[PDB]
């Protein structure tokens, strides 16, 4: 079964702003997703210090960047703590409502879209470059889920039938047709070096076959 949900009005407004505002500096999406992965890796590492069994689903703590020219996707994979069903449907959106309102006000007060991560809603910068985002995620003691949205005010959640991940999150960016530069090894290297060079987990940039 696929369940369809309405975004909170403030998050739908944020997504429309990101999709519709003219802003050439689109590359900031990657730093935001890598930062989210780093935060999730921090969380499972910290929890493992008092409950080592939390790493039974995988001890490797890393970030993979995987381009696919054939699928026109850029995938950001981490082995962090992952998200529960309640995270996906309700609880992360509840936290994001406050940051969205703060971001939207700062925007009017002269802030830049690149400051989005300071408001805890950096994920939605993915819609600078993606027409659709699919998020596959697995938290210990919950099932593997697929979250998906092409914006337009709704998202879906379903139990994922694909390959099991163990633990963590995969953000699959279905790139807009004019945003395929973010499949180039060279371009991704440039962005990671510029924005993400001090992240405390190995970032592997996969090469296309
Ligand atoms: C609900 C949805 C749109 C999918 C997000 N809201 O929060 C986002 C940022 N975020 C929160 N928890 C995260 C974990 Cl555990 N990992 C990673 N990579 N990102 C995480 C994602």
């Amino acid at each position: 079964e696929v369940e369809t949900f309405a975004f909170q009005a403030e998050i739908a407004q944020l997504m429309s702003l990101i999709i519709n505002t003219f802003y050439s500096n689109k590359e900031i999406f990657l730093r935001e997703l890598i930062s989210n992965s780093s935060d999730a890796l921090d969380k499972i590492r910290y929890e493992s210090l008092t409950d080592p069994s939390k790493l039974d689903s995988g001890k490797e703590l890393h970030i993979n960047l995987i381009p696919s020219k054939q699928d026109r996707t850029l995938t950001i994979v981490d082995t962090g703590i992952g998200m529960t069903k309640a995270d996906l449907i309700n609880n992360l959106g509840t936290i994001a409502k406050s940051g969205t309102k703060a971001f939207m006000e700062a925007l009017q007060a002269g802030a830049d879209i690149s400051m989005i991560g300071q408001f805890g809603v950096g994920f939605y910068s993915a819609y600078l470059v993606a027409e659709k985002v699919t998020v596959i995620t697995k938290h210990n003691d919950d099932e593997q889920y697929a979250w998906e949205s092409s914006a337009g005010g709704s998202f879906t959640v379903r139990t994922d039938t694909g390959e099991p991940m163990g633990r963590g999150t995969k953000v699959i960016l279905h790139l807009k047709e004019d945003q395929t530069e973010y499949l180039e090894e060279r371009r991704i290297k440039e962005i990671v070096k510029k924005h993400s060079q001090f992240i405390g987990y190995p970032i592997t940039l996969f090469v296309e076959k």
